[PDB]
């Protein structure tokens, strides 16, 4: 039997996870203050 679904399942979940992990860290890399800290560093 193919039994491909049994394997893809673990993947179907990883997706939402990879987003939840990047969505929680993005808030810190997209913060407003970042502009003030990037301006003095880029200047």
């Amino acid at each position: 039997s193919k039994l491909l679904l049994n394997g893809f399942d673990d993947v179907h979940f990883l997706g939402s996870n990879v987003m939840e992990e990047q969505d929680l860290r993005d808030i810190g890399i997209s913060d407003p203050q970042h502009r003030r800290k990037l301006l003095q560093a880029a200047r």
